[PDB]
């Protein structure tokens, strides 16, 4: 089952063209961290560009594919070569505090594995600019929409050099996870700890135990890639570990945690969606207000019809 | 700005150090503040130019009176006469002593001497680093005992703040400037520490929190870092400062001289200020504690008696 990681893109297609994603409790995995736990690093590894500026989710759907190019789901026909208009029409379409509503990037390239991430802001504490003095309530209250859905897998990224304790993203993942069943650890910068210090006993499950594991990363893509090898190689504290570790091997255990995770849940989320549509069904059988009420449970409709022809 | 005030000072923290107080006094004096891994211990071993402390490192208040001299030696307070040479006997005399009272926290101050070259005239009360999950057999409150340990020290007006921050993380993160947030809101009597500097991400820097733009201080924020043998340490650091990019314009007003330097000059001159407010408020405690004492369980009327005497001796050290 190649299919099953561009099953779910489809439905996340088919909802995204209607401003829906979190209400549903689709299979996919959510990038959690705090602003400064290097999440935008992971992520741009992955696609072996820079791109990333956000204020929305970004549904980032990596496709294995023999030609290179990127695709918003908001303007459909568009192929972009060049990732720095990749960039700013994040930012763009962004513009059009915080919103739940997704926005879908679909990247296809040989140098990536089918794998889909549901990017979301990073958390932070202090205004800046022109955002309002509870952006911190903000931005976590929008993560929450995502992270308690029971099929939400959680890619909680912290940083080594920093007190475990005091990690943004494995405090979310604490709250809505407390048993650590659906929560994928990622450990930053292993590189820039301290002297005499290491993070073996976290890499090793045991100082905060996760049952999906911990995986360890350092921050030219190929260049970066063969220094990150060269590291955990290297490092005393982590040879033993160092198959198990570095972004490549992160790529493929959260595609293959993925897979599983889509074929043991698609089944349930189709019993749930059929559930929406019989109750839906019954509803259908004017203010700007009870306009909009129509409208959107129609758009609704549309989106769940054409999510259950993509199931089959 | 005399150099006789911070001495004045010591001996007012071995009068009251002696009967197993310190805290309740409001002396003017510097705690210092960090998460357990902010860098804290790093700070103040540059200072002396010896490993001391443990490797929450301690749990008791180490009122650290740092002296010039040409030899490196320490004397506790606790065992009169006896010179410790060895600075790895330092570190285990501070853990056994620890152990002779509490496995949590107390407020009862270790006073320990430093003598070394590589020191100013300079006073620091170190206090425990903030923890948030136990470790070992501490006990399951430990958090909640250090921070509140640390809030008898910091709530009293007279207790200037060290607030130590590592760079490389998100300075909202840093436990030292919750604490100092809370007690200090207008931070004027805050000094902040920015340490590894050195470690921080590629082409990020801490300018904005070193320039006082991104969380003001009145007292301003000084940055050093840790690439440890001292004078080789001090060396690298100088370099580090000199050389980046972001931090030449600044160099001068950074690094663990520079740190040592400000911190006498603050410490030195808060004492002249608060040393009046000082005696009026012992003063007053005298003639309180007198009425209780008047009549001169068993302990309890010893402790009493104790901090009568106390009193009386430490406003003797002041004058007039
Ligand atoms: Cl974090
Ligand atoms: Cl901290
Ligand atoms: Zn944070
Ligand atoms: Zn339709
Ligand atoms: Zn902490
Ligand atoms: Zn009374």
């Amino acid at each position: 089952m190649e299919d099953l990681i561009p099953l779910v893109n489809r439905l996340q297609d088919a909802f995204s063209a209607i401003g829906q994603n979190a209400d549903l409790d689709l299979p996919q995995i959510a990038v959690v961290g705090g602003q400064s736990a290097g999440k935008s690093s992971v992520l741009e590894n992955f696609v072996g560009r820079d791109f990333l500026p956000t204020r929305r989710p970004l549904v980032l759907q990596l496709v294995n594919a023999t030609t290179e190019y990127a695709e918003f789901l908001h303007s459909k026909g568009k192929k972009f070569t060049d990732f720095e208009e990749v960039r700013l029409e994040i930012e763009a379409e962004t513009d059009r505090g915080i919103s739940p509503v997704p926005i879908n990037l679909r990247v296809y390239s040989p140098h990536v594995l089918n794998l889909t991430l549901v990017d979301l802001p990073g958390m932070t504490h202090v205004p800046v600019g022109d955002q309002p003095p509870d952006i911190e309530f903000q931005i976590r209250d929008m993560l929450m929409q995502f992270v308690t859905k029971e099929n939400c897998l959680i890619l909680a990224v912290s940083p080594a050099n920093s007190d475990l304790a005091h990690s943004d993203a494995l405090k979310v993942a604490k709250e809505v996870d407390p048993q650590g069943q659906r929560t994928i650890g990622v450990i930053t910068k292993l590189d820039l700890m301290d002297e005499g210090t290491d993070a073996r006993d976290v890499l090793e499950n045991k100082l905060l135990p996760l049952r999906r594991g911990y995986i360890g990363v350092v921050n030219d893509i190929t260049a970066a890639l063969a220094a990150e090898r060269k590291f955990f190689l290297s490092h005393p504290s982590y040879r033993h570990l160092a198959d198990r570790m570095g972004t490549p091997y992160l790529q493929k255990v959260l595609n293959q945690q993925l897979t599983n995770h889509i074929r043991d849940t698609l089944p349930g989320l189709r019993n749930k969606l059929q559930s929406q549509l019989l109750s839906i069904e019954k509803e259908v059988e004017e203010s700007a207000e009870q306009a909009q009420r129509r409208d959107e449970m129609l758009r609704m409709y549309h989106a769940l019809k054409e999510a259950l022809s993509i199931i089959g």
